[PDB]
């Protein structure tokens, strides 16, 4: 698997997902995850929620698989129905 990171709350308890996938990147030893700017690539919160396919404005967004999973909350529910059960 892969995830990606995109952008950032700043707010502790969104963070909470972007320790998560990391810390999960300690847990498991096959999928990497990145962690990309927002500031760096030039990207909207118009753009996240377009490319997402919803009108997300909670932040952090979480990618895995090139797939938009949601906030820290939605990465926890995905990782469950996915692996977790
Ligand atoms: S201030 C951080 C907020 N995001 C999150 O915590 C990620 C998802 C969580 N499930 C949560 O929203 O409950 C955030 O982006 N807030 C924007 C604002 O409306 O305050």
């Amino acid at each position: 698997m892969q995830t990606v990171i995109f952008g950032r709350s700043g707010c502790p308890y969104s963070v909470r997902a972007k320790d998560l996938a990391e810390k999960l990147s300690n847990e498991r030893d096959d999928f990497q995850y990145q962690y990309v700017d927002i500031r760096a690539e030039g990207i909207t919160k118009e753009d996240l929620q377009q490319k997402a396919g919803k009108p997300v404005e909670t932040v952090p967004q979480i990618f895995v698989d090139q797939q938009h999973i949601g906030g820290y909350t939605d990465f926890a529910a995905w990782v469950k129905e996915n692996l977790d059960a």
